[PDB]
C-alpha cells in the first residue's frame, strides 16, 4: 500500500550518496540523475503555472534554484531540497486525502428508486423512469423522489432539508411537495409534476455549481509568499552576478558561481518543508476536537475569517420540537393536560406529537388508556381516551376562542400550539417549539471573545427565527430562499471572509459562495459535498476551536519559514566572514528544517 513513485526517488538518492565515498565520480553522475528526476514534476508544473500568467509561483523558485546548483557542483544539495519538497506535499496531501474521505464516511448515501402506482399494482422503477402525471407512493419516513401534488387527503411532511422550515408542514390535496424530504407519518400518494434533470433539488443543485462557476482561484501562503520573496533573490543573485565584474573587473566566472550559489542558497530544504509541515499537522489537530477541514489550502483561508453565517434549523438548533407551554382550561390542570394529550399521541411518529410524550414522561406522569388513535380528520389526531372522543389538533383546525388571545400571543413568539379537544370543548392549549442545540449559546460568546460577529441566514419563517435568534444575541434574515443566502452572503464577504455554517441543502449555494462552508455532521449529503469543512459530532464549539486552531496554524506556518530561511541567513554570514567555521557550518540547516519539524509540532495538545 501503494504507491512507491517516490520511494525511488528516496533510493536512488541513498544509492547516490553511498557510491560516492567510492568511484566518486559516477557518484555524482547518480545525482544529477536522482536530482533530474526529482525536478521532472516540478520543472514541468512550473512550466504550466507559467503559461496560465502564473510565474514565480515556487515551482518557479526551486526549478530555478535546481537548475542553478545542478551543475555548479551542488547536485545533493539542490537533489535534498528538491526531494524534500515532494514529500512533504505528498505528506499534505495524504492528510487532505484522510479529511475528505472521512467526511465521505458521514454521506449517509442515498437509495435512489421510487415506487410507482400504475395499473393498481406497485413497480420499483428508477427514479429516472419518471414521468409528470405518473402516481408515486411514498411511504412514512421516506423522502420524495421527485416534485409531486399531493392526491391523498391530507399529509404532513419535513421539508427542513429544503425550506429550513423548523415544523411540519400540514399539507392537503393537490398541494404542492418538493422532491428530496420527506413523509413524516402516514403514506402518502403523489402525482409526479418534475421531470427528471428539474426536481427542487436539481433546480438548488446548479446554484452550487453556478456559484463555483465564480469563485476566486485560491493562493495559497507560498504562491503568495515566492510571489514576493522569488523575484526578490533572483534580482539581487543575477546582480550579485553582474556587477562585480562591470565595476572591479572581476571574473565573470567567480561571480557566475557565487550569483548562482546564492539563489540556490536562498532555497534550503526547510520552509519548502514549512508550509506542509504546519499544514499537515494543522488539519491533524485540527480534526482532534472533532473537525474535519478537507484541503489544507481550506485550513489556510479558516485563519483568516472574522465573520460568521450560521442557518437555524437542524446547526444552530436541532430540528425536533420540545413542549415550551401548557395552558389547561379553568378546572384542569398542565398535568392532566399534558397526560391526556401523551395518551393520543403515543404511537404517533410526527415529530410533534414526540415532543409531548417526552413531555409527559420526564415530569413522571403515567401515561393511560389508548384504544382507537384515528390518524385522519385534517392535521388532528384523535383517539378514544376513558370512552371519549379526544382530538389534538393544529391551529386554527378548531374553534378556540377562549384561548385565541393567548394562542396568538404564543404565535407572535414564533411558538407552534397544539389543541386539545374532547366532545367539542377545547381542554387546553400546548405550545411547541424547535430546540436549539445545548453548546450553540456558549459557542456564540466564545466566538464573540474572538471579535467573531454573527448572523442567522433562514429560510423560516421570521417568527421562529426571531425566537432562536432572540435567545441568542445575533441579527437574522428570515424567510430566504438559498438564492438569497447567497446574495446575502456574497454581500457579507465583501467586507471580510466569512464562515458559513449549514444543515440542509438550502446552504450548499450559499456554501461555495464565501470563504469556507462548513456543514454539521447531521448535515445532508450534497451539503457535506458542498462543505469545505465538516463538523462531526455536530457541537458548535468547534467553530471557535476551529478558528483558533486555523490562526495558529497560519501563525505556525510563518515561524517555520523565519526559522527555516531564517537561520540559513545567519550561518550565511558566519562562514563567510572567517567562520570558517563551527557547527552549522555546512551543517547548520538541517538544523533549521528540524526545528521547522518541531515547531509544527506546537499544534497539539
Ligand atoms: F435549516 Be435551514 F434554515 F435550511
Ligand atoms: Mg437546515
Amino acid at each position: 500500500k501503494e504507491n512507491l513513485p517516490l520511494i525511488t526517488l528516496i533510493v536512488m538518492m541513498a544509492i547516490s550518496w553511498g557510491l560516492e565515498q567510492f568511484n566518486h565520480p559516477f557518484g555524482q553522475l547518480a545525482f544529477i540523475a536522482t536530482t533530474l528526476v526529482g525536478l521532472y514534476p516540478i520543472a514541468r508544473q512550473a512550466l504550466r503555472l507559467i503559461k496560465s500568467g502564473s510565474y514565480f509561483a515556487i515551482e518557479t523558485l526551486m526549478s530555478v534554484a535546481a537548475i542553478g546548483a545542478l551543475f555548479i557542483g551542488a547536485t545533493a544539495e539542490a537533489a535534498m531540497v528538491l526531494l524534500l519538497f515532494l514529500i512533504g506535499e505528498r505528506l499534505e496531501g495524504w492528510a487532505a486525502s484522510r479529511a475528505r474521505q472521512g467526511v465521505s464516511a458521514l454521506m449517509a448515501l442515498k437509495p435512489e428508486t421510487a415506487t410507482r402506482l400504475r395499473n393498481g399494482e406497485r413497480e420499483e422503477v428508477a427514479i429516472n423512469s419518471l414521468r409528470p402525471g405518473d402516481v408515486i407512493e411514498v411511504a412514512a419516513g421516506g423522502r420524495l423522489p421527485a416534485d409531486g401534488k399531493l392526491l391523498s387527503p391530507f399529509a404532513s411532511f419535513d421539508e427542513s432539508a429544503l425550506t429550513g422550515e423548523s415544523i411540519p408542514v400540514e399539507r392537503a390535496t393537490g398541494d404542492k411537495v418538493p422532491a428530496g424530504a420527506t413523509s413524516v407519518d402516514r403514506l402518502v400518494t403523489l402525482e409526479v409534476l418534475s421531470e427528471p434533470g428539474a426536481s427542487a433539488i436539481d433546480r438548488i443543485l446548479k446554484l452550487i455549481e453556478e456559484a463555483e462557476e465564480r469563485r476566486a482561484p485560491i493562493e495559497r501562503f507560498i504562491d503568495r509568499f515566492s510571489r514576493i520573496y522569488t523575484p526578490a533573490i533572483m534580482a539581487v543573485a543575477l546582480l550579485v552576478t553582474l556587477v562585480p565584474p562591470l565595476l572591479f573587473a572581476a571574473s565573470w566566472q567567480e561571480w557566475i558561481y557565487k550569483g548562482l550559489t546564492l539563489l540556490l542558497i536562498g532555497c534550503p530544504c526547510a520552509l519548502v518543508i514549512s508550509t506542509p509541515a504546519a499544514i499537515t499537522s494543522g488539519l491533524a489537530a485540527a480534526a482532534r476536537r472533532g473537525a474535519l477541514i478537507k484541503g489544507g489550502a481550506a485550513l489556510e483561508q479558516l485563519g483568516r475569517v472574522t465573520q460568521v453565517a450560521f442557518d437555524k434549523t437542524g446547526t444552530l438548533t436541532v430540528g425536533k420540537p420540545r413542549v415550551t407551554a401548557i395552558h389547561p382550561a379553568t378546572g384542569i390542570s398542565e398535568s392532566e393536560l399534558l397526560t391526556l394529550a401523551a395518551a393520543v399521541e403515543q404511537g404517533a411518529t410526527h415529530p410533534l406529537a414526540q415532543a409531548i410524550v417526552r413531555e409527559a414522561q420526564v415530569a413522571e406522569l403515567a401515561i393511560p388508556t389508548a384504544e382507537s388513535q384515528r390518524a385522519l380528520v385534517g392535521s388532528g389526531i384523535e383517539a378514544q381516551v376513558n370512552g371519549e372522543r379526544v382530538l389534538i389538533c393544529a391551529a386554527g383546525k378548531h374553534p378556540a376562542d377562549a384561548f385565541a388571545g393567548l394562542i396568538n400571543e404564543l404565535e407572535s413568539a414564533g411558538q407552534t400550539v397544539v389543541l386539545v379537544v374532547r366532545n367539542d370543548d377545547v381542554l387546553g392549549i400546548i405550545a411547541l417549539q424547535d430546540t436549539l442545540r445545548a453548546d450553540a449559546a456558549t459557542a456564540i460568546s466564545e466566538l464573540n471573545a474572538l471579535g467573531v460577529k454573527g448572523v442567522i441566514l433562514t429560510g423560516d419563517n421570521p417568527r421562529a427565527a426571531a425566537a432562536i435568534a432572540g435567545e441568542l444575541g445575533l441579527e437574522f434574515k428570515a424567510g430566504l430562499l438559498p438564492e438569497d443566502k447567497v446574495k446575502a452572503v456574497t454581500k457579507l464577504n465583501q467586507h471580510a471572509p466569512l464562515a458559513m455554517v449549514g444543515d440542509g441543502i438550502n446552504d450548499a449555494p450559499a456554501m461555495k459562495a464565501a470563504a469556507i462552508g462548513i456543514a454539521m455532521g447531521s448535515g445532508t449529503d450534497v451539503a457535506l459535498e458542498t462543505a469545505d469543512a465538516a463538523l462531526t459530532h455536530n457541537h458548535l464549539r468547534g467553530l471557535v476551536q476551529m478558528i483558533e486552531l486555523a490562526r495558529a496554524t497560519h501563525a505556525n506556518i510563518r515561524q517555520n519559514i523565519t526559522i527555516a530561511l531564517g537561520l540559513k541567513g545567519i550561518f550565511l554570514v558566519t562562514t563567510l566572514l572567517g567562520m570558517t567555521g563551527l557547527w552549522l557550518a555546512v551543517l547548520a540547516d538541517t538544523g533549521a528544517t528540524v526545528l521547522v519539524t518541531a515547531n509544527a509540532l506546537r499544534l497539539l495538545r
